């Protein structure tokens, strides 16, 4: 009839994942009475613009050969640092691999991809080039961009040993510096699900073509195996890669969050589904859904073309990962920024785990099976209202917990004990302009 | 506490779609807090008695030249316009192609389906003929039945620029007419729910098997790819061809309903699922299917008859589309129609888009997150009780809103607030009699 | 506002399976509106230490062979029978093949399980035998345990009829005996949820290699068909192989039920989610997920081994089946059991069906759409409370229904109308020490 | 009805109501040789079907009898052909199809 | 409980059989095109007859007549093949089996 302490803590976490007060650590108010052990991986990162020993190549000259560096290509990387250059980042719900790093020299006009499979992406430290034209970077290439990966490595050994696994909450901190009288530059940021998914797509097969010569052998076997079949599943994101450019997602969401680049950026990345199942972890290659390029029978075909139906172009990240499902895609943009920046990254990812019998988290287990699901409703309809991001330093929202929990636990159905709390209203945040206001009205004065 | 306007315009739509007020259009009571454009497909077809210019032939014939037209043996379809004629139309899930119509000269005595892919199935105007026989009909041939899918275009462009999309409503209308005296016919409807999914079957390789009579060259390679892999990808449909009979729809379902053929149909079909949830779009080639021939394990066998596991029997539409998962499959049989009838179909399909940034969906978008899960449950405790169809002119349904709808918003939890509506009982739809009441007793004159 | 009659029908057999008020039926309170069919097997097994006669071989000797019984290494085996045995029973999911039967001379270290696709997999009354060093056991190796599957032979033909199935309950009894003074021996009970699903692994494929030594064949082809492809699609469970051990499941859960072996056992296997949809019959063969042996583009790999990606060990059952997803897996160990024992499985699944028009079961329909959230809701929130197994004579709860099901039903939401039935508080089970009270205190005095 | 087969598909389809009920079964008796031979197509639902014939022929097996008199008893007149159709308590039966 | 729903009408030539000595040990033998009798009995009105015997399988006896008939007759010689409903069978106009170019 009334939510329980251990639904606000939950709620708390949930929307505020990095939120100074939230220090202990809770679990899903689902009462699955299993004995689970929920892990907290707080990571810190200092990118910035990286040095040439940190730099490798992905095209073909560094195919079967390890990671290659830059045979000194990075004349034309300093000639980057001479002007101003963008930064993105984009949070894929992967368990590991928690962001992906990409600089450009200018704004990009669309967040391009490369169509061969990179070779050997690099973690974060180092970085992996890549041309101008969308293609893989071999030394003597004019160089486009860099991209990197944000890796954890103690979430892939506790995903080893583990029956199943669920993300509680996700949240990135931006903190960002630059030398005085270099702070120009934009921030924008925004959330949108990707409805990713397990997917094989359609390939063919190599037949052998023989016409035996051979004098006693004159078969001439043309056996055809070359046949339609499936290939190995990927997990399969659709991101638009065209609306996730800067003016695209600039536009289109109304939550997006843009402010001055020193501002930082704040995202706790949010689900979109009100249940949160387990699953069991189940790690596969990563690609990105292209444009499908055979139409196959969506069009009247001959009886022989139903075979090579409509497939797309899948863009391979060459990364294997399992990714929490029903979590929103994250993405943000630096624009403008000063060559010589200085980008912590704080990332802070909760989750849950039903260790396997005799592994390494059957020791730390905990034991509250608590059952709450007014505090389930409250985040299901305050999802839909909460912003997409917030400037770095807007940590502790005083209208979280005493007010809008409470102003939203007593709208669900008849489970309102208390009788009314405070009216709730439309939000306006404006960090361009300095006159945001909060769920209730109140004016938020600057702390930074 | 109470019921929202957003959530009484949802559930006109979804239960009336084509009810002459509802004329607005209104989204999902979900609070996605996403930028979406709704879109409806109003289309209306003079389907009648193909002529001889509209009819092409999907047996070998056709397969690798285009379509083929009858090389007149159209008297014999002639000679089915001398007698009484079948019409049944099957309302599939899909999203484009609405409807798949087909004709019969006398009732089938199930609904067949063609084990060889059929080449080049055609859009409604024109029609493609197949044997009596259950198999693809060539040039001279014995004709048993015809066949067309009545297509959406503007879907297909629409469902190309769309991140995710989601059906909101659907109705089938079939205003019947025939010349004077030629009235005679009865008319048969029934939904049901078919668990279709993306499947996967179990193939066989080919492999080469080379005995190298060459001098030098002896190595008689004999490798065996011929192992079992798994072909493209289909979403498969368990529509029961035995049951999709008249007869077995009639016995079946307690809603089915029954009428003369003059008073036509208009199914609105129904979800089967309480929650709505975006999906990306996914075009795959569709198939029915058939009864299971190779048992595999399903019996005790040897070590290595694993691999040919329980595999069906496929039947190709050889069309691909992506469908609305949770919504019911609708069927309408017309028996004993006069030849020279004229059936007016009228559909309306209204659903959500989000639309990828910078596409054409993006300009036409609108932004009311509103949340109603008492329009929700209310839907989900109706679903059970509507009829499946009802006459052509039975629109703008009294019963509907002022009552039904509040008689029902009572039920559900503690989320009541007017003491008592009105007392619920139940209907009798018995069209052929004339001794119709309603879900309050009222009896319902005939309009028509 | 207050919970049915049918609903308290269903949580009682849903939650008591094996009860003896529980005599009639009653279906899933979904108001799904469908006509269905409601089918109760109930099965007896009278299984003990096996006679030669019905004890076969898995290994390559009864390959393309049929059943090869063992060439009198008997001797072995009754060797074991000199000495104590253990017992392990392992109900998944599957709805034929209800249980897997296991006997070993001792306690396993770990549920071990063949490599090798074993060869004809016995139902219950013959079994079939494996080496110690866990492979297959041809005539002359070293019998390390025994296996067998008890299978539901009616289920498969009501499965081969039917549009839809969905499972309402499922309890199993272990009714056990021994000659007087070998009463010895302990019994311990868990279940757990297994996020079985279905899964393609990746596999690769094979290309002629051929080198033409013809003298007018030249051709040399050398083409490659041997790239990465996908299995035929396969059910696979995560069971934790090494936490199915008997000290891991004791210690692992706190609702593990431990007793003296002649209490037998009595595990009502629960769901684990809310909603219980139906699902066509698709059945494929069962494996058991191992752990990963290629890594693949888990770690940096070059641009050519993103095809073989992480794929895992996969134990396979050479059994087909088709399961019921959201159920737990129910596991029981009997260990130190005296050899000449007699144990009674009684298994008793109920389960409702969408019978295909014109199939047998479609005379046997029922048609009473009952709606009931109340009861969903009450057994949403008594799930994750209720014991795993009970002894085999505890039957007739008497805490159940008038005050179990009355005091949680007063919990959900708004939708209370008794003021107060009855505080809650924590039962303790201590079967061992017969100091074992209810959720309300009151002791449980034995009755057997 | 049926008695299973063990293992049979009925088995699974089983009910366990042993009702009893001798009052049932006179009157099926003493019902059967009033009753028409047929009726139209459309003619189901009877209005004196059971609340009415059933009870007003209930009591008069033997003298199991609680109710007095629930309703006197008249010789109907099916002429379905002159459209005078008249059943067992001389209501009038309009054409309802 | 077994619904069930049947469309009879006037059979076409592909649904008729000969119970005559002609499918004696032959399989049913569809009508040699003595079907223009047919039709011309399709020319005038018709009499239909059924017959629910007590039978549980074989519900009821479906029976067309170009004409009312005096008596229910019946053949003395056994018939070949009897026929389930979406197919007939032919029966002489003398009440004997009919084998084709004979009176139906």
């Amino acid at each position: 009839a009334v939510v329980t302490a251990a639904g606000l803590a939950w709620l708390r976490q949930y929307l505020n994942p990095m939120g100074p007060d939230t220090t202990s650590v809770t679990g899903y108010p689902d009462g699955s009475a299993v004995t689970t052990c929920i892990a907290d991986y707080s990571n810190t990162f200092n990118v910035s613009f990286p040095p040439r020993e940190a730099l490798y190549c992905t095209g073909s000259s560094s195919s079967e050969k390890p990671t290659l560096v830059d045979a000194d290509n990075y004349a034309k990387i300093d000639k980057w640092s001479n002007y101003d250059i963008t930064l993105c980042v984009l949070a894929l719900p992967m368990l590991r691999n928690v962001v992906m790093l990409r600089l450009y020299p200018h704004t990009p006009t669309a967040f391009a991809l490369t169509e061969q499979t990179p070779n050997f992406p690099q973690r974060f430290p180092n970085w992996s080039v890549y041309s101008a034209d969308g293609t893989r970077f071999n030394n003597g290439d004019e160089p486009g961009y860099l991209q990197s990966y944000v890796y954890l490595p103690n979430v892939d050994k506790h995903l080893s040993a583990a029956r199943g696994y669920r993300l509680l909450s996700r949240g990135i901190t931006g903190i960002f510096s630059a030398p005085a009288l270099e702070t120009q530059g934009f921030v924008t940021a925004c959330q949108y699900l990707a409805e990713g998914s397990i997917q094989s797509q359609s390939i063919k097969s190599d037949a052998v073509r023989s016409v035996t010569v051979n004098s006693d052998g004159t078969v001439k076997n043309v056996e055809s195996s070359s046949q339609t079949v499936s290939s190995m599943p990927r997990y399969v994101f659709p991101l638009d890669g065209d609306n996730c450019a800067p003016s695209s997602l600039t536009e289109t969401y109304h939550q997006a969050y843009q402010s001055k680049a020193t501002d930082g950026f704040y995202m706790p990345v949010l689900s979109s589904s009100r249940d949160n199942p387990f699953h069991p972890p189940q790690p596969r290659a990563i690609a990105v859904y292209g444009s499908f390029l055979a139409r196959g029978c969506l069009d009247p075909v001959s009886e022989a073309h139903e075979a090579d139906g409509p497939t797309h172009d899948i863009y391979r990240l060459n990364v294997a990962d399992d990714v929490a499902p029903l979590f929103n895609t994250g993405v943000v943009w630096f624009e403008g920024i000063s060559p010589k920046f200085s980008l912590k990254l704080k990332t802070r990812t909760v989750l849950q785990y039903i260790p396997t019998s005799g592994s390494v988290l059957a020791n730390f287990t905990r034991h509250e099976p608590t059952y709450d699901q007014i505090a389930l409703d409250a985040a299901d309809r305050l999802r839909n209202l909460m912003p997409h991001a917030y400037p770095a330093a807007y940590n502790d929202w005083g209208w979280l917990g005493d007010l809008l929990d409470s102003a939203i636990s007593m709208l669900p159905g008849v489970g309102t004990v208390y009788n009314i709390a405070k009216p709730l209203i439309k939000p306006a945040w404006n960090w361009l302009g300095n006159k945001v206001s909060d769920f209730f009205g109140n004016p938020v004065a600057r702390d930074g």
